[PDB]
């Protein structure tokens, strides 16, 4: 299972199931997208 980009909450990117990716300690992941705290 390759890591998600466009899911960062949840493992499902939208057409196939992935892992949770971890993002920068100052971003702040969101429902779907990883965005600048």
């Amino acid at each position: 299972l390759f890591e998600c980009s466009f899911s960062c909450e949840i493992e499902k990117e939208g057409d196939k199931p992935c892992k949770k990716k971890k993002c920068k300690g100052g971003w702040k992941c969101k429902f779907n997208m990883c965005v600048k705290v």
